């Protein structure tokens, strides 16, 4: 055309580029984001408890104090548990290295071969020590500098769970229709707030279980690997089966063959119960994220917010959604990012 | 919709995104923000006094350069004194930690237990040592390097007091309705200058008296403590409890229980009558800032501004609040804000 | 005229100011753009492949689980390979350094000269051993730490293909016109995919020929310098010129001249096979790039995208070719880029 | 209202934003601004000399070569004579040190005293050595370093000199009213270029008259105090003040009292006579800078034009005071610099 | 008035703050914008004599690869005979250093001085070794690490030279008015094209010129000083003066003053003569650019596009002036950028 600066263009180019600005905002201010949303999504899930509480005509303030003097002597004694835990899986580790090594070498002379075994050897680094000492550092580094911060938390959280008896009060001050499309009337912090509450529950369910059958066949580090698939639950189907993964190593490379088996048929009962409750149980909706999305914001959420960043993607991109389901120009993206 | 970039998303993503730029403006320029923000403060605080001075028929240059000359002294004696106690409680400090450090032992072997001790001697560690140590560091680098920016700050305060007396002249003869909702007839600084009168007021009473009743139970650093009393007293409910602790912490491990209870019987009695004196005196408004926000502004502001901007956040949220109370568009804003 | 600010300047700084702030996006983002776009592109070329192995009536999980297996298994086998290889090139390099060392030394006594020798020494360094010592660099650095990120990589491509199935559905329920010219009835992505189809079978083609022809002329690491031609053949002219120089090189230092000429002469009728198979089999089209556009883009996309972005150039740039192709403002960049 | 996002909010924001954008630029580019600024300024103060040496009929390219000529040989003696005189002070710095330290000493044992020496002993090293130290490390860096730079800066201010002839040939042909309000008929750049030539008259006669009286009471270094007086003339009324002081404490810590007073008084009368010749002499305006506004600009100039912003800061907001004097919208801001 | 925020203040904030945008853009991607800048002018320059040499019916691809050959050739025995003679020059620098310091020391003893000779002493150094120390980091920065860089250049001006014979019927076919402004029958290239032919071919003649009466005058380094004279005599006025110095200072400090100045003279006529043929023989508009024009698009081309910004600096606001001539608003700019 007569102008190659076309209106719809500056639009676009403006739009992005503001994107581009806000991204960079948030990435410089994870570290108040991330305990910030954190805090939140703790709140949503211990308000139903709370009120409960209340329920039983318990003073509002009393209860979430002492709820808070509960969740943080649990924390402490749990960092202790893991810091001893991990200390001996950190002076255990290179024995069974080796076990897992031998069948590299005895497995080596395949018949009219042309590789080498040394860069095998790096790739079973990578399988047992490298992603064990990945995991090592990950966790030690939180159980050593968290304290400083878990406590700041804790902190928040307990803000918000005293001062939510006046939230709707404000909330019904104020219409402001962007803010009901967030949470109002207009559900779109209910429907996160129902997930989360739904999604903890079978991942306290799935860690408990996971746990407790692994007792029953008396593996070391059985709590730890509890701990681990609860965490790991909230990511939807790649979290699971990676929780599945180090026990049923750990199996393997000390014990054997057909008990590996048993336990891995174990998880399978688990995770497809609770691929057979989940659903039925409440949330007939499903909530709607395509597995590829699913992975995608794990990846996206992960690389600006920081590790947990991670752990708290599929909630935000689901919060995310809604909020923009019934926007009315970016319900395209909307159904994008939905499943069918 | 056919476009996907909606006018109105356009004006969302503009304000997000140029907001972002202003606070990392703000953030890159902390220090001047921080020092002219203070300044203002303090010369908010001190007119009524240089004004009564000037009541009593002083000159107001000569009043305003006597007062400097005995806040500057003031500060510097203060500096002296500060440093020396200081340096007496860093060399004095692991004694009672020890002391402390021996129930810990003793209530290891609790019946039937599972933990380890190491992880709970570093939470230990975090209690009396490590919190001791992040408050040497911050209260030495100050008495270390702040007095080359302190004078900076006093010379300020010292102009501003100055040139006072021709500003409402120059308010006066410039409508210009944004500044007439920051600080004209339309009051928007003289609501914050009586909260700052009236709080400083009452944290100057709170200090002395924490400072005469802990010489009246003998206890080391009384002074210091009754200086961080008054500092923390700033922060509304926080700080006061915040404060409360190092006392508490010196006087039972040292001496022992039944004073460190009365001790703790003469901070409630401060708190409760100040949270009974404080509102029914002046200032019935009760300013509006509900707990939450006072956490969340605190945690905000000293993030961006630094540390001492964790001081001066409330009187500052409560700035941007009566700003935003009288804007048409903006009025949601501070309606949340609010408490009720 | 009146103002110098006019509103078409204001357009065009905008416009300007916006893309170096998207691309300062990019080029900050580049370690989660670059896998994801290598990612699409990989599953488009492998989505063919799938969807004629469901045309056997195979399942389609099932189909990209075991092509996924075949792909990583490859990838870990060919790194081993090239992790021996390249060790034994690294400790064989300076031999034949001073084999065509000793040529410039003859060299250098010209009859009637002025200049000296040992930049010119410098110059050899820079053509056998300093381009062999960073593609020592950038290869070992690849096999070294890229299996951390290869693997992330390949996980996408997995989640793509067991996507793609619904995929349509997605597109056909979300008409928004800037979606309908980046990829549907209107296909701007069925052009790249078919040029890249084409182009990695004409690729692969290549660089087996190239293999065997090696292996017919008994010549050291033919299976790497057949790989080497193979990924270099995605640049359409520069690529495969860059590719034919190290075995043209190793074969005249090591064994002599006619051998060489006769290596250069199977080099030059599989590039003008493929200069003559390329275009009248499919594609007649010819993909415009004309070949500084070729080189222009090479530099950038390597510029900002790093390293891998060089090797996804060509593609990318077609791609947004194609879409500026249609918009209307933008027309003239389009045709701009193209060839004649 | 039914939109948060008031039209008004955004052009608020539109423009905080961008001023941050600016202020970031400029203090990103300042090593070119700083340098192009000050030439501007001193060929501003130069330039009624080199034309009242035109009407001498003496060639406008001969005279100002000489007169460049000229300048430079005195800064490089200046330079000479400076370094080897703050070498001088170096070297004996300590030893009145140690004689104003001694009274410390005896001080030390107020009756009835609190504190410890050791921190005031901080403050006494702040006093006489640390401030002493600061202004040996700017002023070395200085005749170290600034002679790569102070070079181009001359020249510069040559190359302006030798322009200025055509300069009202290219104003005059070019109205945009914009221009025509910085620097035309409607005068705002010959506002500030009287208050420079006149101001740097009286800095001139201050600085010598120092220097010859310091000379009349046989104080050492009284040439670089001269100077250095002569340099913070420029800041109205801060900078006498505080250039009056190194001298009093010289002459205080060597020779005494009685002396001390008299040079004091001898500050006083010049500072007065000039607090009384500068004004009525020519500029009964009396350039409207609140001294409020002179201190906050010379903390604002020089944190982001770096050290000699600070030197440069007052003409510089003078010159911004003009500028939006004038326009329409921004006298507001206009009228709130000014004084009263 | 009402608002403070005019729109006209909005329009010159959003250019101001994009320009400081676009600004940080090219300083950061200056790898790119500078050999892609320099290959576009070198491309041009080359661009007639491929041409002529087309014009004897030799094969446009054939001419252009041989006239390549014979500049990387030239470029590589050029950079064989810089290292040599440059190592010569430092390991010469000294002697002819303390030849010159001599007479420093000589005429220290001034009647009735004050200064101290060792601030002189550092001001030789800077005349004599540190400018010659700068002067040799830079160019051995250049011969050491430019040959990775020198290669590309090369080949992005083969590219250009290859394709020009199809961009005609580009341009032709793209009307754009931006576009025809840039370069077009509205000729905006075709007047650097010619500017940049003209003033290469007076530097070449400039540069050979001292070269041979440097060779007549047996002075060391002749062809180097020829060199120099030649790449600096692109700064018009600035350029020459500054190259003159190097030779001058050489043989003045080896063989004395009345073949220094016979140097000198020949230097004066050089440029003088082509100060008066550069004018007249073509190119009689003489570029207007303006001495202070020129000397502070030096400073500010250098200051963002590096070191070779310098070289490349005034072409490069010629094509700015050219651009910004025909443009309706901005038009007062390109007045004000010319010279009367």
């Amino acid at each position: 055309a007569k102008p190659i600066i076309t209106l719809n263009g500056l639009k676009i180019v403006i739009m992005l580029g503001m994107l581009v600005i806000i991204l960079c905002g948030i990435r410089f201010a994870a570290e108040i984001i991330v305990p910030f949303i954190l805090a939140l999504f703790i709140a949503v899930i211990l308000n139903p408890l709370v009120q409960h509480m209340v329920r039983w005509r318990v003073p509002r303030v009393l209860a979430v104090s002492i709820l808070m003097t509960i969740i943080v002597m649990a924390m402490v004694l749990l960092l202790a548990y893991l810091g001893s835990a991990l200390n001996e899986l950190t002076r255990t580790l290179p024995q069974y290295r080796n076990s897992i090594m031998t069948p590299l070498q005895a497995l080596e002379p395949l018949l009219q071969r042309v590789g080498i075994d040394v860069s095998v050897d790096q790739l079973a680094h990578y399988i047992d020590p490298n992603a064990a000492m990945t995991l090592l550092t990950n966790l030690l580094t939180q159980l050593s500098n968290a304290m400083s911060s878990i406590f700041l938390l804790l902190l928040t959280v307990l803000f918000m769970l005293l001062e939510v008896p006046q939230l709707p009060g404000k909330f019904q001050q104020m219409m402001a229709r962007p803010v009901e499309g967030m949470a109002a009337i207009q559900r779109a912090i209910d429907s996160v707030s129902h997930y989360l509450v739904l999604k903890t529950a079978i991942s306290i369910i799935t860690g408990l279980v996971a746990w407790a059958m692994l007792a029953a066949l008396d593996v070391r580090f059985a709590f730890v690997w509890g701990l681990l698939a609860f965490a790991l639950n909230y990511i939807p189907n790649i979290g699971s089966v990676l929780a599945a993964i180090p026990p049923i190593a750990q199996v393997l490379v000390f014990n054997g063959f057909y008990e590996a088996l048993l336990v891995l048929a174990g998880y399978l009962l688990i995770n497809l119960v609770f691929g057979n409750i989940l659903e039925p149980r409440i949330m007939g909706r499903g909530l709607g994220l395509s597995t590829l999305v699913v992975f995608l914001s794990l990846i996206f959420w992960g690389w600006l917010l920081g590790p947990v960043g991670m752990l708290l993607s599929v909630p935000l991109t689901i919060i995310v959604k809604i909020a923009l389901e019934q926007t009315a120009g970016g319900q395209s993206i909307a159904v994008l990012l939905s499943d069918l």
